[PDB]
């Protein structure tokens, strides 16, 4: 729509963190994270800071802990909504067993190809089934499908931020009892902290408010136990109670 | 010397966290964690934070974390190394199933006395095996008399710090295949960035070059595979291989 420039550049919080030491988050990935990351992981990171829309790209002591959730819990089944360049997608597969499968939602195919090498290379891309489209008819389809024995094991939200709270409503749904849904992004720079945040681009402050209302449903929801995590920009692991 | 001994006021981490500001830490507190607070550990926590030796008290955020890591992979057994008032071995006891057994281990039964008034309104006494005792020796004695029909799934090891690696060598023989061990305060206030740190307490410095020694060793272990993650005081969870 006609307006004003929603591009990378635009933004205004993408170099804020949420530890107050750069000097912290440098340790961790060079001592913890880098040490321990897969090749092909390396090459799609290193191409994807050099992407356009770059600040998206999560975290990687975040993918470390995202495949360590999965081991855990011997998902085998998941659903990844937001791709980008895929460096959760291949943490996803790397992850799984020889024989999971993932269904990654993303509505840019284009992002996807970027990083669809390294997959290859890794040799995991059997396990994926991208789907390119905008996620809510994806969901909205799978409900009118979907048999309780093919429910996922992990669901990882990490598209467009002011619509996790709809996605929510599907996933509970499609999510087994006891499975997870983790939604990224959650603190948003630290600045769901505050009431007002002055010097954001419209759409920040859009997701501000969205997370903030999210924050508030998560905890109050009954149908899932939560667990917001300080790592990345912020996580929330939601664990489906019934 | 003989004096009033030793005091948390002689130490200069105290008052330090990790995350950006006091301001986002309170936010997480009381939009994720309060509200999903167990009663008996919110009044644990009051009378913990009240007590000489308080900032030795996991963080209530982190112990949401734990609880979650715990249902995910379904832990039945577990191990305790460090229980002080007990918080997270009530986190844990509440989170295993009714059937779960906890092995606590401590060198101060008078602070698990603070605590165990909680865990029995709780109703969760019968789970906890509490041992007084130096962890070491109860560890190695394992060592002789365990089988695997009786290997923990879980492990958190939050007592001396720099015995950590020496817990690990155990713990690695302890904890089953796929099974998860936990180091708490592995980022050690931010200090471990750092080759040199003026003006800590001697046990204080101890810790920074002991956490620097663990990270690097926990990275290189191919025993095991790690994340470490920025929530309380830093943590590194470790799923063992082989
Ligand atoms: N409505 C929508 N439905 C599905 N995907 C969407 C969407 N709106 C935005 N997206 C996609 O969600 C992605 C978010 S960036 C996600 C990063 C990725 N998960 C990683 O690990 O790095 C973008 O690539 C964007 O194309
Ligand atoms: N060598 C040792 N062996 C076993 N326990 C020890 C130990 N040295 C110290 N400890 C215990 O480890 C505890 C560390 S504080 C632990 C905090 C607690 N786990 C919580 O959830 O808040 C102290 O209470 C101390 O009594
Ligand atoms: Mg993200
Ligand atoms: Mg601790």
């Amino acid at each position: 729509g006609p307006g004003m420039g929603a591009s990378q550049d635009d933004y205004a919080l993408i170099h804020k963190n949420i530890l107050h030491s750069e000097d912290l988050l440098k340790y961790i990935l060079e001592t913890s994270v880098y040490p321990r990351e897969h090749e092909q992981l390396k090459g799609l990171r290193e191409v994807t800071e050099k992407h356009e829309w770059s600040s998206a790209l999560v975290a990687a002591d975040e993918g470390l802990f995202l495949s360590m959730l999965l081991k855990l819990m011997n998902a085998k089944r998941t659903i990844e909504i937001g791709v980008y360049t895929g460096y959760s997608l291949l943490t996803t597969a790397l992850a799984l067993p020889e024989d999971g499968k993932i269904t990654a939602i993303d509505v840019n195919k284009s992002y996807f190809e970027i990083g669809l090498p390294f997959i290859q290379k890794a040799g995991v891309e059997h396990k994926i089934n991208f789907i390119e489209s905008e996620a809510l008819p994806v969901l909205d389809q799978m409900l009118q499908e979907m048999k309780e024995e093919d429910l996922y094991d992990f669901a990882f939200v990490d598209a467009d931020k002011p619509n996790y709270a709809n996605y929510h409503e599907r996933l509970v749904k499609l999510v087994r009892v006891g499975g997870a849904i983790v939604y990224d992004n959650t603190l948003w720079y630290g600045t769901v902290a505050f009431p007002e945040y002055p010097g954001l681009h419209p759409e920040e402050e859009e997701c501000r408010v969205s997370f903030r209302n999210l924050n508030k449903l998560l905890a109050a929801d009954p149908r899932v136990e939560i667990s917001q995590v300080s790592i990345g920009d912020g996580l929330t692991i939601c664990r489906r109670l019934y």
